């Protein structure tokens, strides 16, 4: 089943840098569900707010590794959600 993380936990870990327009003390109210897809190497990440799904993104491990090799440290995984590439790779793969 999905693995779930709050934005607060990801922020503590360094995976998450910030969420635009959301006060930091409200990060507990955002959760990210990480789901393996049928294609091994593609991950389905869902962004929830107060349990409501707001956005969904598919991430390809080869693309993330390419970013890493090219020195891209951070990325907007969702329109308002900034994440660290290296730590995201580890989160998806640990």
């Amino acid at each position: 089943k999905p693995v779930k993380y709050t934005a607060a936990k990801l922020h503590e870990k360094g995976v998450l840098l910030d969420i635009d327009d959301l006060q930091t003390n409200q990060f507990k109210n955002v959760t990210f569900d990480i789901i393996a897809t049928e294609d091994v190497g593609i991950f389905d990440v869902r962004s929830k707010f107060l349990g409501v799904e707001m956005e969904k993104v598919q991430l390809n491990i080869q693309d993330l590794l390419q970013m890493q090799y090219e020195g891209v440290a951070v990325m907007k995984m969702f329109d308002k959600v900034k994440v660290n590439v290296n730590l995201l790779i580890y989160l998806l793969n640990k």
